[PDB]
């Protein structure tokens, strides 16, 4: 006989069980909406692949494997201001936005002689209008149309900055599939300056010749094109593809607008109308240190291109004054597409005393 104890426990716990139910039910309603969006995008993508629609080229046309090059080493031409290792150390514990606050660095933090080994990530300031050329070798995992890739060259040119010094701070990864993390102070009010970088990638075969991409099999990612709108900015990340060709990702917030691809509306906060939240461990934009997306919903912030070997330009701007502008821009063969969301969420069981 435990009737009294059991009755009193069930009665005492009921308010908490009801509060947990309300939270679980709200979460279920939110999850159903996310599931329906993911399912629609996945079904559309499957149809595009099966029927041979344009976006099916992500699967059907891909001949480029260029996703992971953790052994690559760098040779850099055209950089005149490398960040000293002492200055890198001094800024390493700061918030990311402060690490890229160019107001917090002075001339004594930079040197003309590169202190970084070829095998490690390298830091430097870029100067508007000065093209740099980065050659990456020790390429072990990559190929294009069954031509193993021996080397990659990427040229980068800073066209504009958000600061008033014509400069931006860069962390250049030794693995070229991680590309570049760039930022600067946002020195002016008015949301109208931007960091703009033109890039061009050349792949080389085992005999050292440049690889012709005109079979149109190099499908490259343009993921993580955030657009957030808050009291602190109308921050938009964009790509001008130049002579390369846009590949629309089904269900993505990113589309073609004249000359550029980006998300026309906020894609970062459900509170601002986005379908998925971008922030946090569970957000669509979550990434590992390797740059790999953590989220099956990464497609929501992504575009892609058929890369034809010609220059393209990424931009980021719209922050308010004094909030440093940053972007981790990567491009590689790992296009973010909708994935199978699994089974539809089921509602929580309502707690009862009966
Ligand atoms: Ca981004």
């Amino acid at each position: 006989n435990t009737a009294v104890a059991d009755y009193q426990k069930a009665k005492a716990e009921f308010p908490q069980k009801q509060e947990q139910y309300n939270k679980d039910f709200e979460k279920y309603q939110s999850d159903v909406k996310e599931y329906e969006a993911q399912k629609a995008a996945y079904e559309q993508y499957k149809k595009e692949v099966a029927q041979g629609l344009a976006s099916g080229r992500v699967e059907k046309a891909q001949g480029l494997v260029f996703i992971n090059e953790p052994e690559a080493k760098l040779s850099i031409e055209g950089v005149n201001q490398y960040l000293t290792k002492e200055a890198r150390q001094k800024h390493a514990t700061e918030d990311i936005l402060q690490q890229y606050n160019t107001d917090n660095y002075t001339a004594s933090d930079f040197t003309q002689a590169n202190p970084y080994d070829p095998k490690e990530d390298t830091w430097f300031k870029m100067k508007v209008g000065d093209q740099i050329s980065v050659t990456y070798d020790n390429i072990v995992n990559s190929k294009y149309n069954d031509k193993k890739i021996s080397k990659v060259k990427i040229n980068y040119t800073l066209n504009s900055s958000t600061n008033n010094e014509g400069s931006a701070l860069v962390n250049l990864f030794h693995d070229p599939t991680k590309t570049i993390f760039i930022g600067a102070q946002t020195s002016n009010a008015g949301r109208n300056d931007k960091i703009s970088v033109t890039m061009q990638i050349i792949f080389y075969d085992e005999n050292g010749n440049e690889i012709d991409l005109s079979g149109n099999n190099a499908i490259m990612s343009l993921s993580s094109l955030n657009h957030w709108t808050t009291k602190y900015g109308d921050h938009v990340e964009k790509v001008n593809l130049g002579d390369n060709e846009f590949v629309k990702i089904p269900g993505s917030s990113v589309d073609l607008h004249g000359n550029e691809i980006y998300s026309a509306k906020d894609n970062q906060y459900k509170a601002n109308g986005a379908t998925f939240n971008g922030d946090g461990a569970d957000g669509w934009d979550a990434v590992n240190a390797d740059g790999t997306p953590r989220a099956a919903t990464a497609y929501y912030g992504a575009g892609a291109m058929t890369y034809k070997g010609e220059p393209f330009t990424f931009t980021v701007g719209g922050n308010d004054q004094n909030l440093p502008t940053t972007i981790w821009f990567a491009t590689n063969s790992a296009v973010a597409v909708p994935k199978d969301p699994g089974a539809k969420p089921t509602p929580p069981e309502k707690p009862e005393l009966k």
